[PDB]
């Protein structure tokens, strides 16, 4: 693709249409790119004795990058509703990436006024980490994605990565990556950038909730043919009746004693919190009493753990200590914001396959009972994996992460990103972008010294992203209507998912995905 | 293959050459074979009340067997260096086995002098357990493999196996295996034995170390868009301020509090030991305080457990109670040898995926905190498997095991041999070998009694083993040099991996495999 | 960070034409690539002046340059049994990483790197 | 790369200071021309690469070469008051050529400065061209040579023009990337 | 070359003859 100055290098493709078996979303946004790090690679690390479990070492690059790992980058609210309310599941298929209508602007502070002018001969550099040789910094819920609202212009994030570290120091096996050591396409105004990607085979997401329960699985009307022991001593308690071994045949009556075929999913107990700031202990325990793990003598918070339900029946006020994902409302400090300023996600559809996050797991025996010894019971707060266990995964939300790169290790278990979504061995590659350095006035005499005098300039253009989604259609013989997402028909102030009096788009609530029901 | 007496039945093929995409190692050694068990199958078992957790029952056969399940059987030190320093990974592909240049010698003690002479008409029997009908006794780190040094002659190990047992007694379901009930090729001098094998699809080994860490995975420069709860009470602590629910948005600052996508590998805590024999408790606890398991009321030591790191940063002196593999120096008693006589292996490259062996795992909650109850924290010392967990496997060393047969059971998890290496459903089969019994002078009168008078004789010949290895090539955009294995250029006494003044080959140190670095 | 090649002086005699600073001595080395901004005269007089022109518009140029070189390798073929000495970085806990930019973005090469690590016989 | 205007577009005769030094007496000229240099190994090999080469090969040598100049921008600057404004001169050109017949004094291979930065992210200034002739002290001889680079055919480039060049090295022995395990 | 026990695997070639333009020397030893 090569055209002229007064000729656009692309069009605005922002649309979505459905094919009953699949859906194609196209999304275009306007982007702006500054000059990060002053065209310099800078070594970064932790403050000399500021914190210990936060010690780190890495580098900062003059490169920006494109991100669209959020669902609202592609699905308008209305669309998300069509998807959510009609499909057993869904997944990604293809991807088309396009950069175009590029403009390079250089600015000058002459006196007390900034003039901005065109630098037509200036270039910009783009490339894609398709061999995954660069540290994958996406799928970490960072900021700088495409604006949920198409009319919103966004700033392109800067690229930085972390390496291996011993405290604030580094090791010998630490890796330094130069992005100038990658072949990249240079673009002038009227040039453009093309890219296509094909997702791998990754299971459909669960856009459903089970209409049955792991324990309420059998026939309510018939008794089993298996027997269990329910009386160890209790007999005809009158004369000469100390103890006896008695067995009962399973019945719809003994519903939680019947022989079973499957187990609930794994668990890692979280601490229970209440939204009412007075049910809780008068202490500050978000760290000393929260669940966590430690690698190399460094404690890390187990924020979203295994998929566990948020609360039990008849509660809805108790949420796991960070046992779920939380989104911040529009306009809310990054530092200690009120509970009325955030949006907490309820995972109450998986109550049927998964243990509750705050509750125990079950009961294990740990002794050899006899006439001499009384049988001991121990509450299990942590459960690894077991043959027979089944479970559901974390939901995805309109503004949640989509995919995540699966770490290249010797072993994985259930490679589904813990924050939710699609785990990929080879995910959509990283798209790097940066303004090419333009030297200012050079000396008539030759100076070997590092060149530091540059013309200040930023870039702007459009970006387009087209993704094809495969849908799993609903096939239910449920007679009664199912629950659907819907807006309040009530006379309301502002309209949900809209701009306000002074033009600011805002998403009212987090949107789940499990509205339709399937059987176990 | 059939030739004469004065004609060699094979040549000396000991070489190795590289094809950039693969490497072929050929190895030849001289072997000697006695007459084990006096041509008798003997029932063996445990000493009448000698030990309990060591009770066993099995049999002893007159058969020898070939073993080359050690890496140094194939790779010269120099070669191992070429492999180690250049390849993301590697694996086995093909195998060619050859026995030849066989000589059967019979010896006689006439007076006080032993004369040894040729028995040309005598034979030897070879076969291969290709249907795996015989108990697989390899992959247990036994002795009797091919000498690391090609010039070294070795003695062929004797074959024995264990069955099912109740103490020193046996059960009804115990199996007796006669190797004479297998079709075997009989060889005279000038005969030879041929065999070819093809390995199965088994993942490349990790010849790399991660340049990132499970917890240092995100962008150091950008903040997340997710929120966590970090203050439960601590507020504007002045007037009327008991408690409040406050949420902070993840930042490069709150680096160990940010939402996460993956977990570290499983763990089974080992006891911590120091090399300095005075940091430790003045007790003898290698059994009463070490990690172990028990099958059928029999305690067995969990020697090499799940892959866990040996020590944390800034230590290198603390090694897990048998939480790693240990090799004995050349010439060192099999019974209680000094610490300066053994070589302990450091697993400090997997610090980034795996928990430390001696340290805890993490923190789990186990109560329902409220104003009435203070939040309780429990240290988890044992962790099963969890969805989202990723890990690395144990390293392989120049003198370590190569493969191991995967037990034919209903279930496996991660079928990688715990001592390290390649786990195979159908591994290189066992090659049995034994001298055919030659009766001595028989009586002119017929005796039904079992024949017991035999001519004493042993056998000797060469053995050749050719293996083809597939290599995974290095593809890194790391700018700075990586760490490589190298010899000390320093003025030294003896040369590393060499024979000494009186001709004795000795390997100085255990050699790992993870020198090159890859990203997560 | 050493020199690569050097032009061999066009004389009647040479001995061992290897550049003394090291590297490859070439009769016909990569040629010199000259570059310069073309002079742009400033305002000229309405009257004709023969005098040498000296009034120019001050200006500089900038662009990219690319250089692609193909190297032939002589492969290692040794029957040395023991490991040879290799170049490697210090695995030790270190301050700054070797051959890297620092706190204020300045690339620096720690040590001079030789070439003779592998061993051959005479 | 960035290129200033050397010598103010002038060829200047240079020589030694009137009685400053004797074994350092010299005579030559200074040209308004710059030049490209990449006679350093770190111009091509990243450290990691150098390591791969060093640790695995009995020897090595050069074979081919491809040279390219592109994405050219000519900027003209003005000091109006106390502030320097820099603007595009689109119609301005630049001149390139290559001494392929070796008619110009070869000033490379003398370990001079101005090569390509070891680090790819580093921008560099292009060196100025100067040469030395034959001299008797601070004076010159009759057999001294004056070289004008304007007397060479050169390609003129505007913005959007580019420069191409390919070269093939001669047969030169592999370097010794080894050390002898024996002694004479 | 592969023969038996009671069969020599070679002969004694110790001679030299001249070709005016070249000379061939053969030498055998125990
Ligand atoms: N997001 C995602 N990506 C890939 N696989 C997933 C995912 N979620 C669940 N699984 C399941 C599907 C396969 O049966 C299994 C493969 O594990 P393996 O470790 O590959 O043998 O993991
Ligand atoms: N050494 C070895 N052999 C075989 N498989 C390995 C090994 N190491 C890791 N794995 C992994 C590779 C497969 O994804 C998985 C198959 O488990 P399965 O239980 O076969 O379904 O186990
Ligand atoms: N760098 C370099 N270039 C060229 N020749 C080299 C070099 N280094 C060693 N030699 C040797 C190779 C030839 O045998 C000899 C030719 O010398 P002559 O004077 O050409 O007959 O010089």
């Amino acid at each position: 693709g090569a055209d002229g100055v007064g000729n656009s290098s692309g069009n605005w493709h922002c649309d979505s249409q459905w094919l009953g078996d699949r859906v194609i979303t196209t999304s275009t946004r306007t982007w702006a790119l500054p000059t990060y790090n002053n065209h310099l690679y800078k070594q970064i690390s932790s403050q000399s004795g500021a914190s210990n479990d936060n010690h780190y070492f890495g580098y900062s690059t003059p490169w920006g990058y494109f991100d669209f790992n959020r669902f609202h980058c592609h699905f308008s609210p209305r669309d998300w509703q069509r998807l959510i309310n009609n499909n057993w599941g869904f997944r990604p298929k293809k991807l088309s990436f396009k950069l175009f209508n590029i403009q390079v602007k250089e600015v000058t502070q002459n006196d007390g006024t900034t003039t901005i002018a065109n630098n037509l001969t200036s270039t910009v550099q783009v490339f894609t980490d398709s061999e995954y040789q660069l540290p994958y910094v996406l799928g970490s819920a960072h900021q700088g994605c495409l604006p949920p609202f198409p009319a919103d212009v966004f700033m392109v994030p800067q690229y930085g990565y972390l390496t291996l570290n011993n405290g604030s120091q580094a090791v010998g096996r630490s890796s330094f990556y130069c992005l100038e050591y990658f072949p990249s396409q240079m673009l002038r105004t009227g040039n453009n950038f093309q890219f296509s990607y094909t997702f791998e085979d990754v299971p459909f997401h669960s856009s459903y909730a089970h209409s049955q329960s792991l324990d309420r699985l059998m026939n309510p009307l018939i008794d089993q043919y298996l027997y269990y022991l329910n009386r160890t001593q209790g007999t005809t308690s009158g004369t000469t009746n100390q103890s006896r071994l008695l067995f009962s045949q399973a019945g719809p009556q003994s519903m939680s004693l019947q022989a079973r075929n499957w187990l609930p999913g794994p668990c890692y107990r979280q601490q229970r919190l209440s939204k009412t700031a007075n049910d809780n202990n008068n202490s500050n325990f978000p760290w000393t009493a929260a669940s966590k793990y430690h690698l190399n003598g460094r404690d890390s918070l187990v924020n979203p753990g295994p998929a566990m339900a948020s609360h039990k029946d008849d509660e809805e006020k108790f949420f796991p200590m960070h046992g779920n994902l939380i989104f911040g409302k529009e306009g809310t400090t990054a530092s200690n914001a009120e509970l009325d300023n955030v949006m907490i996600t309820d995972e109450e559809e998986i109550r049927t396959t998964n243990p509750v996050a705050t509750e125990q797991y079950g009961t294990v025996a740990n002794n050899l009972q006899s006439s001499n010894t009384a049988p001991t019971t121990r509450t299990v707060n942590d459960q690894g994996a077991l043959p027979g266990m089944v479970w559901q995964d974390r939901d995805v939300y309109l503004q949640g992460p989509i995919w995540a790169k699966i770490p290249h290790t010797d072993g994985h278990f259930h490679p589904s990103p813990l924050m939710g979504g699609f785990g990929l061995k080879h995910p959509p590659p990283q798209i790097m972008i940066k303004n090419t350095p333009v030297p200012a006035n050079p000396p008539t005499t030759f100076s070997p010294a590092k060149f530091a005098s540059f013309i200040t300039q930023y870039s702007t253009g459009q970006v387009s992203v087209e993704i094809e989604w495969e849908l799993q259609k609903e096939n239910s013989k449920r007679w009664n209507p199912e629950i659907q997402y819907t807006s309040n028909y009530n006379k309301s102030v502002n309209v949900d998912f809209t701009v306000d009096t002074n033009g600011v788009y805002s998403e009212p609530r987090p949107i789940g995905t499990r509205y339709l029901t399937r059987n176990l």
